[PDB]
C-alpha cells in the first residue's frame, strides 16, 4: 500500500477535536510545520481524489466547509457529499473562516492540494481513535 | 501556474552537475532534507506527469535510468525518452547504482510519487543555469 509519508505521520497524531484540512493550490497556507504540500501543477492532485483517500485513513465526526461553496462550486460540494457517511454533520462557515481555522490550536495539518477550482478546501475533525 | 513549494526551493539551489530525482512509490528514500514526499495513493501522482512538470522548470544535460528498465519497464522508457531532447544523454547504470545516487553529494532533492510500475526512477542532471 502507498501512502504519503507527511500524511500517515500526522493521522496518527490526531485524536477527538483535532482537525486535518485539505486545500486547493490557492489556499493561503501557513507556511509551518503543519503545511503540506502535494501539489505538482495545476489540478494533480485532484481536492476530491486526496479528500477520498484521506476518509479511508480516518474516523471523522464533523467537516466545515466554506458557505461560499453552495453557489461558487456547487459540483465540488456534491462530489463531496458523495463521499462522506449520512451520519456525519456538514458545517458550512464563511470562507473567512476556513482561513482562520488553517491556524485552529487543535488544527494538526494542512494538505495542499493542485486543486483550482474555487473554495475545494474542507476541514475535518476527529471522532474518538 | 501551480507550483510545488519544496520542489521549486530545490530547482533555485541546483547549479551544473547537481542532481534532482523523480522516483517510485517503493523506491527506499532515505529520511532527510532531501525528501520531498507527494505520494497520495497507488499512481497517483504517476511518475510520467510529475517528470513532464519539473522538465518545464529545469535545463538538463543527462539523465540516469536504471538498466532494469529496458526488460522490465519498457513503456516507461519509451515515455521518458518522447519527454525529453535528442540533444540529451542518457545513461544506464544498474539500479543499485541508482538506489546509492540518493545519496550523492550533488543531489539536491528526492521527488516520491505514488508511482507503482517498477523502474520508475530517473536521476536529472542540471546544465549551465547561473
Ligand atoms: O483558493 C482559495 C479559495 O478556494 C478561493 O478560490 C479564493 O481564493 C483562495 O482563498
Ligand atoms: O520501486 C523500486 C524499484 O522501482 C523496483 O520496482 C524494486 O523496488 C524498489 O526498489
Amino acid at each position: 500500500a502507498v501512502l504519503n509519508e507527511h500524511i500517515s505521520k500526522a493521522i496518527a497524531t490526531i485524536g477527538h477535536f483535532d482537525l486535518l484540512t485539505i486545500n486547493d493550490a490557492g489556499m493561503p497556507i501557513p507556511n509551518d510545520h503543519r503545511r503540506i504540500d502535494l501539489a505538482v501543477t495545476k489540478n494533480l492532485p485532484r481536492f476530491i481524489d486526496v479528500l477520498a483517500t484521506v476518509l479511508e485513513e480516518m474516523e471523522i465526526q464533523k467537516i466545515y466547509l466554506a458557505e461560499e461553496i453552495k453557489e461558487h462550486n456547487p459540483t465540488q460540494l456534491q462530489q463531496i457529499k458523495q463521499l462522506i457517511s449520512s451520519e456525519i454533520e456538514i458545517i458550512f462557515i464563511p470562507h473567512e473562516e476556513m482561513k482562520s481555522n488553517l491556524a485552529h490550536p487543535l488544527n494538526k495539518g494542512n494538505i495542499r492540494t493542485g486543486e483550482t477550482t474555487p473554495y475545494s478546501n474542507i476541514a475535518l475533525e476527529s471522532n474518538v481513535t
